[PDB]
């Protein structure tokens, strides 16, 4: 009667709460654990049954033949800078070339989403400015720097330094990463978790 579970920072900042809140209604008996996780760092974990499931990013065809990927959605990833970056009302990726920006965490490794996004356009590298792993570090050292960097919009819209951030009004395209359960394609479901996953979809749209 106990749940253990990984769950992105997006999911973590607004679907997270109402769900287990919803849950907590429909199943008072269960004990949810949680913590923060994201793939390819869960795999070990999923694998030998310390996690239940984790809600993360990943890629369809990267994933170990062990787990199942259930899709839930599509993230929508912003570039962030401080409110008054020079690139702030910046409307291609072009023009952002020459800014430094801090690699944030991704399945692929940090940065991977900007600079798939330049590889997938022409462009050269993106310049690293710094890597920064930590989504809960990532808005606050944006803020006092001119640093860009990609993340979750439901983390650019909750995060402690929002009135000093902005989002670049981008019209070229980002690739967006699909949020998957992940967990053991042979470990049956629980109407528990299977309860607790479907309330964190519907608070996730």
């Amino acid at each position: 009667g106990h749940i253990t579970f990984a769950a992105s920072p997006a999911i973590a900042l607004a679907a997270l709460p109402l769900a287990l809140a919803s849950f907590a209604r429909e199943f008072p008996d269960v004990t949810v654990n949680v913590r923060d996780g994201m793939y390819p760092a869960v795999s070990p974990q999923l694998r030998d049954g310390t996690l239940d499931f984790a809600l993360t990013a990943a890629h369809k065809h990267d994933i170990d033949t062990d787990l199942e990927a259930q899709p839930l959605y599509v993230s929508d990833v912003v570039i962030v800078g401080q409110r008054q970056h020079p690139m702030a009302n910046a409307t291609r990726l072009a023009e952002l070339q020459e800014c430094r920006w801090a690699f944030s965490s991704a399945p692929r490794g940090p940065g991977a989403i900007i600079r798939n996004a330049f590889a997938r356009y022409g462009l050269p590298e993106p310049k690293l400015g710094l890597v920064c792993e930590s989504f809960l570090a990532l808005p606050g050292v944006v803020a006092h720097s001119d640093l860009l960097t990609t993340m979750p919009r439901t983390l650019y819209e909750r995060n402690a330094f929002k009135d000093q951030l902005c989002s670049i009004p981008l019209q070229d395209a980002l690739p967006n990463p699909t949020i998957y359960v992940l967990r053991r394609h042979d470990l049956p479901v629980t109407p528990a978790a299977a309860g607790l996953i479907r309330w964190i979809q519907h608070h996730a749209l």
